[PDB]
């Protein structure tokens, strides 16, 4: 599928949506995932999470008057979610964490 950090990116840029490969938070709930019991590939299988609103609290990222952000997995396979995530904002900046938000790089 597509869900390596250029693959995503690129798709992004190229599309304006995630892949068909992506879903989000409520989409995953209604499917029976449960928030820490590592199940997503179970309850849909090959699918990723993303789409969802990331809020920018600790102010890490560039802010601009009617700019937000959404976030979505990175590399998940199966079991228990990891730290990777791609972050872009609506005017198509992207950057990419590897540890859940602490640290962030600029790739598009
Ligand atoms: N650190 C941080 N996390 C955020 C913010 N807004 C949303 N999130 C988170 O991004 C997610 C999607 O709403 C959540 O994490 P998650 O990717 O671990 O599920 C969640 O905690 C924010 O402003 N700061």
């Amino acid at each position: 599928v597509i869900n390596t950090f250029d693959g995503v990116a690129d798709y992004l840029i190229r599309y304006k949506r995630l892949p068909n490969d992506y879903i989000t938070k409520s989409q995953a709930s209604a499917l029976g995932w449960v928030a820490s019991k590592g199940d997503l590939a179970e309850v849909a299988p090959g699918k990723s999470i993303g789409g969802d609103v990331f809020s920018n609290r600790e102010g890490r990222l560039p802010s601009a008057g009617s700019r937000t952000w959404r976030e979505a997995d990175i590399n998940y396979v199966s079991g228990f979610r990891n730290a990777d995530r791609l972050v872009y904002s609506s005017d198509w900046l992207i950057y990419k964490t590897t540890d859940h938000y602490a640290t962030f790089t600029r790739i598009r």
